[PDB]
């Protein structure tokens, strides 16, 4: 089966082709993780999966989406996340971690508490940056100020120290938040971007929050170590044609730039778009992205079937499966996907105190 | 879906009628738990059942089965629970505990390497104790020493203490192990028990030890909180009728002595039976004890799928129906068994942070 072969990338190994990719919790305390995220991605190691990339961590108090975010933006943020790390390993899975800022979209309640930007009289709200002072729209209404030269020098260091937060604490893999609307995403549409300096306009100039602080992180993070990046490389706006053009030159300039791999997502960056969301939709972009920029990709948004894994894989059209929502439902779903796929002694996709029950059940 | 009613007994309330049996991890080392139990138990609590019984937890060292058995026998030992317990209660379930003693078939290897008496030229091994000097047999040849009266008080009262401390661990649900041819179930049976003391003998000497175990927790375990024991009511061995009669006989004792619940199970005691493993094959039996004994059961065994274990509840046989073996496949089994069952909102069986988005 294709998606239980190893996958080698720098130094690291992963034991299966299926990545369970971040998902925000929502349940940090002013950053800092808990009980919830060490056994949340504790069990999600145990159950099979060879990467797990821990959710979006905002790389500065701002670019949290909610209060109930996980930041890494001090030294103290980083030590909590020591143990979820040594979890991960310990169950054999890789541990990486997502590193974020949620730009215009930050400042929002929790998605079962409203999941709209929070009132301005509300405590626990703050005042949201972007390229651009315009809003997204419908439930994130709020206007985000225009950053400024320096805004932008300082939020390229907050992702450089970041990286380095994450190296210390012993992630083994990192990826760059540049899709689903919030901040490098915003840089890069020109949706959200109406700069008139050299961070908007043209290709080059709104490509530039994301090449510039690319190129800061690879400074700090090892070479032999993958440094990865998830971008939205179309919008379903009507423009996807010229978009997917343009976020693949992209995707040449980040190869170019020592990125590793690339998660081929969608843009997110407006609510006026038609998502056209079915199984397996992004099998086809993702596989042009692939070839046509000459990097490894992941991609999710409904590949969560072994067979629809599986045929991806065996298509060339990804090299690893992100699996989200089905890892939520069952934590040990890369076991389930062993015993679909009919993988010899499937139950060892789990460790001992469960494969030896089940090898016989 | 009766699955998913609440249940209340003494002063608990379970969400719904899915206990997690207690299932051994052979991960502990000294008796003491760590990361493996805590992320497990929790991890499976925030599946959704509403009861969660922890694995069998020795009472002294010579009664954990294997060098990997957790154990409650001194009080930093409980300490180390707490954590499982309060993950446990955050996560909505009810946080009960097994305790236990192996007897002859103690010192034994993990099920992964061997699962066979240790050999008594290996130092991890330890001398069993046992109503009376006579082997399991097959796998488990080793020939426990017959305990001495000291012995049985000792015993006796290392229950008591386990009980004292996962009291004060915050353990709100006990059992008592009395099953699958462990000390107590070996006091009871025949094959195993050949004592010519108070202990062995006639029905109430074979029963002696259980329930004055049964009497000794009942005097530190709170009144309002459930006292349980797991029991093996039959063994497959050609003599079923009159060892279910006499444990049911056993099982209206341990009512009038203060248990609450029976979880009804298999005896286990020797090699030499012919148990007729299938789907729900114990809900007959389990019905015959709950209604003969006029006292609320469990069972497990085969339960586990959703539809198998509605039945057994609306055709009243159990009151919660254990599920051990598919919570170890999938820990939001719980989750599962509601979609099957088309509860209303069924990924709120589940926490926020997993409800929200399987909704949609
Ligand atoms: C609860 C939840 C939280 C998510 N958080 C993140 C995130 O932090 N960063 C990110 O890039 N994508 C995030 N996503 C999008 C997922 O990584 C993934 O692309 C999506 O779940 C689709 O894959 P699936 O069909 O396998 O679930 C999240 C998705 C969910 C359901
Ligand atoms: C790994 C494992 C460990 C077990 N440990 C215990 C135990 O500690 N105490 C006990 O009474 N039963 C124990 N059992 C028996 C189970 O509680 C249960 O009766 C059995 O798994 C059958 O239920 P099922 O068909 O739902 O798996 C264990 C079973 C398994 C698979
Ligand atoms: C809908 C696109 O946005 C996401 O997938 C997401 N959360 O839902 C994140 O990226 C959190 C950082
Ligand atoms: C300096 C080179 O940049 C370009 O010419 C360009 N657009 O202006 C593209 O590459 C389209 C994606
Ligand atoms: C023979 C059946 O015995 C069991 O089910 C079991 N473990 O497998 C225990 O009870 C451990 C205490």
């Amino acid at each position: 089966s294709a998606l239980f072969e190893p996958y080698t990338l720098k130094d690291v190994t992963l034991r299966n082709r299926i990545a369970i990719p971040p998902m925000c919790q929502y349940m940090a305390e002013d950053g800092l993780i808990n009980d919830w995220h060490q056994v949340h991605y504790a069990s999600m190691a145990r159950g099979g999966a060879g990467l797990l990339v821990v959710e979006a961590t905002a790389v500065a108090p701002e670019g949290r989406i909610t209060p109930g975010c996980a930041g890494i933006w001090s030294d103290a943020h980083a030590q909590a996340f020591v143990p979820v790390v040594q979890a991960i390993k310990a169950a054999g899975s890789v541990p990486g971690i997502q590193i974020a800022h949620a730009g215009r979209k930050a400042s929002a309640n929790r998605p079962w508490e409203g999941d709209d930007h929070i009132g301005a009289d509300d405590a626990r709200g703050w005042e949201t940056i972007a390229p651009s002072a315009i809003a997204f729209g419908a439930h994130l209404p709020n206007v985000p100020r225009a950053m400024t030269l320096d805004d932008i020098a300082r939020v390229k260091q907050d992702f450089v120290d970041a990286a380095r937060r994450a190296r210390d604490a012993g992630f083994e893999w990192i990826e760059l938040h540049f899709a689903h609307g919030f901040l490098g995403q915003s840089f890069f549409s020109e949706h959200s971007n109406k700069r008139t300096d050299a961070y908007g306009g043209s290709f080059d100039n709104r490509s530039r929050f994301l090449l510039e602080t690319l190129a800061a992180v690879r400074e700090v993070w090892p070479e032999n170590l993958p440094l990865t990046a998830r971008f939205g490389v179309l919008e379903y706006d009507g423009r996807d044609e010229q978009t997917l053009e343009e976020s693949i030159e992209l995707a040449r300039r980040f190869k170019a730039g020592g990125l590793d791999l690339l998660s081929v997502s969608v843009g997110f960056t407006i609510p006026e778009t038609n998502i056209p969301w079915g199984p397996a939709f992004m099998g086809p972009i993702a596989e042009r992205v692939r070839r046509e920029a000459k990097l490894p990709v992941t991609s999710a948004w409904g590949f969560g079937t072994p067979q629809l894994a599986e045929a991806a894989l065996q298509a060339n059209q990804l090299d690893l499966v992100s699996v989200g929502r089905a890892h939520l439902a069952d934590p040990h779903w890369a076991y389930f996907a062993a015993k679909e796929l009919g993988v010899e002694k499937a139950s060892w996709t789990l460790p001992a105190p469960y494969a030896h029950w089940l090898e016989r059940y």
